[PDB]
């Protein structure tokens, strides 16, 4: 009778989740978009004022790509000429419009081809990379003071990471830190000179006669990787006349033996800075806090000050080392670690003294700190009904550990199971985004008392819309392997009927610290598969998953593509026998390393999985970056994990997949994962007969994000699926 | 109740088809190898005698790939670590045998990689290519004499040609040639500097950690060309004086007013060589006719022994001008060129005069010419029975015109329409080899009488097999179009009973002066194809096709992609008249060219076809090769014939596939049609949203012959029609 949720409503948006995006620019202001006309708001009574018309650059002459208001709002950075790179990184064209006297200024402005642009943390000072070169802006209009000259596009990168930084490390393409009121610009450096360069062809438009070869400086594991080096330099002492000194920050002496990175950088006040280093061998990290010595014009490192994060199970920290939260004074500072259980719970620090106190502890760890007066600590955390996969805000009385305060957990229990938050400058207020597994509910509160001001989003339009079309249904319950529970998530159809027999696809990415069962609510492709297609879709978090602990996280450490495979297997046969799933019909796909699940799964022999689909997986491990693979791989050598690197390989299993239906897709201008490693899945299923099929995708990234690139992919997995369980 | 020509059968070789592969040594004596060991045979009587005892390089230490025995029989070159490259060329290791001392020559050996090498035509010289330098051995155990001091990797030939001389104009890998005696040594050199580099990435073995990038000089329609020099030298005066000489021949001035081409080298007597120039517009070429000069020491060449050769209806040549065939006494020629009619035949030259006399006329045309003797000239045509899909060996006598005696006509006329010819070195006996539509014959016959002196391989055993097996049946008739007929050919399954309706595959290459349809027997994917899943398989020589005259070869000069487009489907349509095919199930698929019509039939519109597959297409004309596609499609500029070019591209009629089921595969190390050239078709049907199937082969060249691949390709292709037809 009603319309089911179709592919077509997937890839179109005939259902958009409504957000509430909100910049706090005050202690109690923020600034959200509205009718392309950007309003300002208070927090408390939650009254308006139109900031920027959003007729004001109606014949600007370019599409505005986006807007960063200064610290004290005396000018508005205009983002233009936006040209995407890596999942992070961009080239852009500025402007910058001083916001009274209402002119865009004209004298010195920010060159075309702008790697990356930053105000101060206050006031209006740029700081701006352009040929890998930091410079420096005090005014809008002023020239710029060139802080470094050793800019050279591939080789040397100042004040931005590279390849692999900026994936792997610093989840951006910025490497500059200011100081809390922009005295001290601090800044790292990477040169990837001997680095190995990963080469693939780009096609561009139909009319580029010859194909261009991109070639990018990536290491892979066991490779050369880049080195860098941290300076910082005095944004207030700058000539006009002559060239900055920026002093150089050497790491530690237990860092500087091997081969090792930079993993985090925080200003703890306005003269003191704290540097994490971490080792090649990712088990071992330091923590350094750099004091600034005002005669010397040195900064100097007290060793008594240095603190060590190792792991004898595994890496240190989740995907790296967590980054610590300063008090006001900066004597002490608060970080995530894991205990002695092996959970990562909340530590405090004295900046001089080697123990940590932790002030939380338990069966559950802790997402983030969220917020830090001088009272409390917020943090949001997934302790609440002992469920990991759902995430909740608190707080701890930092004067009385055992007063914490679930400031989201009752709030309604029923919609909301996971939080995210985002705390105004003294977090004043509050805004709560619960995310599922209700419709998006957005929310406003003030910390005083923990009164929920307003509701500032509830997608009741949506909602009355998705009331006319048969929704699938969720369910999220475990299974108990070994005394030890894994969550898994069911996406089940709307009349779900137990009485009958389901289709079933197992859902996978079952990376490292990942987590693929939770609380939240989706519209993606599963919503249809299950709706439409009446085809159950799972998802397991096993041996791997995060959110839970050491013993099972580091549970595949060097083992990579060993008992997170299993565990797939396992928890598909589990089902494979629930009477309403048909074992005839059950598949799994998977993307990325879950690509590498589903490949590594269909060639296992378990006889459990009829057909899969696997995208821009991960063939072997030598072929991805070093940061990553040997974090959990360890080094490609015989002295180290060469064996387990060599057995881990998709392609020394390709005669077990003539017992399954596959499909390879990858985009062969794939950066993260490089075509060469499906390229060389096919090879082996070519030398050893089996039949699969395939499908490239010209240009396309790890993303395959192209919009038609993107409605052709899913449209050809569905075909896949439907052919596959026979469904009409 | 006898099984079927099966898919297995023809990937796995189940019926061998045998041949007789024969080398002269001699006017009557020929080396032929008979389980594994070099046998001599005599024409006159067919005693015979072991001449290389197989078991003789058993203690060798390395598998032997070829062997190659000097003119004299003196000496035999053993070649081995065969490493292919492109069509022809390809890089070895080799060895000399001193057949008399029966000993293997260890001094001054062979370089390792020599990429060439030949034996002169007389006694035991040899002259290798090494790193594109010549090198030139008068004894196999002596030092070599370096030719050429120019030679350089990707940028100067010597000896050898580069890419588009390799593929587009010599056919061959080596670019030097031996005078009749072996006096002197000729040699093209090549420099493409200024060529643009084809870049394709090569991902090796599974070892490879880092993908490898082919960079190849390669000129794509338009771009720039590689230029070409020519020069002699006299081997036999290498050991009195320094350093060797090479005394440089010239192209006429008509050629270096612009871009040109070298395009025949022959050799006519001891002293006189003939060269022929075409112009980068390929519709005219010269001839020049060279004399060394004992008094000058160079090589003069007098302009009243110029011939030039143009077309007014296209280009020249069927793929390049014809070469010549001159008396002993070298002062005339003859040569195949297109008549007054558009057919072509060969006629008489004199060397000093420029009208030249046909000595063969009508509506057919001779293939080639086989030898020439002092009384007789000998021809293949395919006169006979005005059938231009056969083949027969002809007789004419020199003194007579009128006296022309068929040598192979009335053999054996149901079993042999098909034949092609080796003569001994004076033409004192001739190997006649039928080659269908029966199964393959060879015989050997005595010039003197051409009475036939007996069988060499008669299949007998093979026809022995067959008789127990559902093999199809061939039929070659024609239809007719604006008063002009085109000739067919179509696999029809056993037991064919035209009252039914059967499905048609439509085999397609449509390449200019391309000859599909024709009488020669098979045994191919068609085979099965018939023979198995009952599917009648037929392919069309229209506008475009060759050996028929130049108003049908020339008919799409300039027109790439449409009169031999626009006409296979008009035979689909021709063929569904008639009655036993099944409208509803009608594919096409082709490779190369073929590949490329496929899919522009697909996008035509036509609502013809249901579907069809491409194996490694050309796309757009301006990203193939220059001397081919610029040899039809003329230059891709506007002031040229630019619109043509974009205006029959497939990526315009991607829309169109909408209508149709596709499947584009292609190997991703293909050099000729590069990998570009899908990757561009697959972008443009993604960007229209329509879906298709793709398969992709890691390292496969243009031919995707790998074994296992080869077993793939044809394996992935076979379920694609079956789904198609629904056979199952
Ligand atoms: C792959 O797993 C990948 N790429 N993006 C993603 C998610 C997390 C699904 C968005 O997964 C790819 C192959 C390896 F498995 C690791 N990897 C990465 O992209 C690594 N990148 C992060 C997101 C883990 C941190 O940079
Ligand atoms: C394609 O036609 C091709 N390559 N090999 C072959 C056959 C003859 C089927 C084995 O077809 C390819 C694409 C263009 F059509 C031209 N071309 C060539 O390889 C070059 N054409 C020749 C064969 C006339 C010269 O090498």
């Amino acid at each position: 009778t009603r319309k089911t949720y179709t592919l077509t409503d997937y890839l179109k948006n005939t259902y958009r989740l409504k957000l509430y995006s909100l910049r706090w620019i005050s202690d109690h202001e923020y600034l959200y978009k509205q009718e392309n006309n950007i309003l300002v708001f208070n927090a408390e009574y939650g009254n308006s004022s139109v900031f920027l018309e959003n007729s004001t650059f109606d014949e600007f002459g370019h599409s505005i790509n986006d807007y960063s208001i200064s610290p004290d709002g005396q000018f508005i950075l205009l983002e233009y000429n936006y040209v995407k790179q890596w999942r992070h990184s961009y080239t852009a064209s500025y402007d910058i419009y001083d916001l009274n006297k209402r002119q865009l200024i004209t004298e010195e402005r920010i060159p075309n081809n702008t790697q990356w642009v930053t105000w101060s943390p206050v006031g209006h000072k740029l700081a701006y990379v352009w040929n890998n070169d930091i410079y420096v802006k005090i005014e809008p209009n002023l020239p710029s003071y060139r802080i470094t000259w050793t800019g050279k596009e591939d080789i040397i990168y100042n004040g931005i990471t590279d390849w692999v930084y900026e994936e792997e490390v610093f989840s951006a393409y910025s490497a500059l830190w200011w100081s809390p009121n922009g005295t001290f610009l601090a800044y790292a450096q990477f040169n990837d000179t001997e680095v190995p360069l990963i080469e693939y062809s780009f096609y561009s438009d139909e009319s580029l006669q010859y194909p261009k070869t991109v070639r990018v400086p990536y290491p892979k594991a066991g490779a050369v990787n880049p080195t860098v080096k941290f300076f910082v330099v005095n944004t207030d002492s700058l000539s006009s006349v002559t060239n900055a000194t920026s002093i150089q920050i050497t790491a530690p002496a237990s860092m500087l033996i091997g081969d090792h990175y930079l993993c985090d950088v925080t200003w703890a006040t306005q003269e003191r800075i704290s540097l994490q280093w971490l080792r090649r061998i990712q088990n071992y990290s330091v923590m350094d806090i750099c004091d600034y010595d005002e005669s010397s014009g040195r900064w100097n490192c007290l060793v008594a000050r240095q603190h060590i994060e190792m792991s004898t199970t595994g890496w240190v920290g989740r995907f790296r080392p967590s980054e610590p939260h300063f008090t006001l004074d900066g004597n002490s500072f608060y970080k995530i670690i894991s205990n002695e259980e092996g959970y990562r719970h909340i530590c405090y620090f004295q900046i001089d003294k080697k123990d940590c106190t932790f002030i939380t502890k338990g069966t559950w760890e802790v997402i983030g700190i969220e917020a830090l007066t001088s009272d409390y600590l917020y943090y949001i955390s997934n302790e609440y009904k002992g469920m990991p996969g759902g995430r909740n805000l608190y707080k701890i009385q930092l004067s009385d550990y055992t007063k914490v305060t679930c400031l989201s957990c009752e709030l309604n229990p029923e919609r909301c199971q996971y939080y995210s938050v985002s705390f105004s400058k003294e977090a004043k207020y509050y805004q709560l985004r619960c995310s599922g597994p209700g419709l998006p509910l957005y929310t406003l509160h003030s910390s005083v008392n923990d009164k929920g001001l307003r509701v500032l989003e509830d997608n009741s339009a949506l909602d009355k819309m998705l009331q006319n079309v048969q929704m699938p249904s969720k369910k999220l319950d475990f299974i108990i392997l070994n005394e030890t529970k894994f969550w898994y998530q069911m996406i089940l159809p709307p009349h779900f009927d137990k009485s009958k027999k389901y289709p079933l696809l197992l859902d996978v990415y079952a990376g490292p610290c990942s987590q693929k069962a939770d609380t939240v609510f989706r519209l993606n492709w599963a919503t249809y598969l299950a709706s439409t297609e009446n085809i159950i879709v799972a998802s397991f978090d096993g041996r791997g998953s995060g959110y839970q602990g050491d013993k099972i996280m580091h549970a595949i450490n060097r083992r990579l593509g060993t008992f997170e495979v299993e565990d797939q297997i396992e928890a598909a046969r589990q089902f494979s026998k629930m009477g309403f799933v048909d074992n005839k019909r059950i598949a799994i796909w998977g993307w990325s390393y879950g690509g590498y699940v589903t490949s590594m799964v269909l060639g296992s022999g378990s006889g459990v999985f009829k057909c899969g689909i696997a995208v821009a997986p991960v063939s072997r491990w030598e072929y991805y970056d070093s940061v990553y693979t040997e974090r959990y791989m360890g080094l490609p050598t015989p002295e180290d994990n060469l064996d387990h690197y060599r057995n881990s390989t998709v392609m020394s299993r390709a005669e077990n997949f003539k017992q399954v239906e596959y499909l390879l897709i990858h985009g062969t201008a794939d950066d993260n994962v490089h075509f060469q490693q499906s390229a060389q899945i096919s090879k082996a299923l070519v030398d050893v007969g089996v039949d699969f099929q395939a499908m490239w995708y010209t240009d396309e990234d790890h993303g395959i994000a192209s919009s038609t690139a993107h409605q052709h992919i899913y449209t050809h997995m569905s075909h896949f699926i439907k052919q596959c369980f026979s469904l009409p």
